[PDB]
Parts: C-alpha cells; sequence; structure tokens
C-alpha cells in the first residue's frame, strides 16, 4: 500500500495506493467518521515454510469531503484509487425548500 | 519480500529477496535449526494518520547447507541475498588426525 499521490482541490478528494502485491479479496477499506483505513493481508503456506505480507494505512479525510459518495476502485495495474467530491463544490445558487 | 532467485546446487545455496520497501534496520534474519526466517516491519506515524508494512518469509534449508558460514547482504538496490556453501563442497581428500 505505497501511497502514490494525495489529491485535494475544490472539486474532489482523491488518494492512490500501490496494492499490486495483494489481490482484491485480501484488501479491506473502512471508514469511521473521517478516518479512512486501508489494509492488505496475504498469507501462504507451503511444506518449505511460508510467506506473509501485510500493510495498514490510515488517514483522516478533510472536513468537507462528501463521505456519502466515496468510491474505491483498483485498476488493471494493481493501483487503488479512492475518490470523493467536495460538499461545497456546487457554486451556483440553490434554493432551499422552506417547510411549513 | 518477493523472493527472486532460489539457488541450490552441490556448491552453494542462495536466496534473493526484494527488500527495498524497508530500511536495513527494519529487517531481521533468524536461523532456528534449518529454518530460515526473514522479517520486515515498518511502522510510521503522522497527524494525517499512519502507515504500517510487514512481511515474514520462511523456508527450510537443505540438510546439505553449512549453517556456520551462512552470509546475509543487502545491496544498494535493496536486494537481499543470503548464501552458504554446502557441507561436502570441498572435495579434495582430507586426512583426519587420529588421537590416542
Amino acid at each position: 500500500g505505497s501511497l502514490n499521490e494525495v489529491e485535494n482541490t475544490a472539486q474532489k478528494f482523491c488518494v492512490k495506493l500501490d496494492v499490486a502485491a495483494f489481490k482484491p479479496e485480501e484488501l479491506k477499506v473502512n471508514l469511521e467518521g473521517h478516518v479512512l483505513t486501508i489494509e492488505g493481508h496475504h498469507e501462504v503456506k507451503t511444506e518449505h515454510g511460508f510467506s506473509k505480507r501485510s500493510f495498514t494505512r490510515q488517514f483522516t479525510l478533510p472536513k468537507d469531503v462528501d463521505l456519502a459518495h466515496i468510491h474505491t476502485v483498483i485498476n488493471k495495474e494493481g493501483q487503488m484509487t479512492i475518490d470523493a467530491p467536495k460538499t461545497g463544490s456546487n457554486t451556483t445558487v440553490r434554493a432551499l425548500p422552506i417547510h411549513t
């Protein structure tokens, strides 16, 4: 889970991880509040010993990330991208319904 | 800890691992009987969150291996090589002393 890039603009948040050493089923992505946690665990046995790999990478997302629309995808080259739009990106004038 | 070349002749035994994701100080090589264990642990903190990496690679050396002369090196490119001669590799006739 080598952290390739951090991305933080007005319109979206995005993080990219190197997860090529782990298969999709060996990976977990969890969110609690603003805290995002990615983990990989690989564990093979043999009759000549064994192999084991692991990583945990955790970060706190910006206050204004729209956690409701977080999307995580792993591409064909084993790179994970986790992205979401910002809450206050919509800069036009939005009328709010007044409830009576 | 990817394990590149395993080599095993009557001359020498050799293993080569990809160890570049870790600092030399974060690496352990242990021998227990004929069982060779290579471990890496990296654990970093930040105020963005944290990062943590690990691997454990284990294998059983042949009975043939001269365990007294096992040698471990990491090069500048982050490749570890572990090598040792075999027990019966020097094949010229050796006279043994007889005590009485």
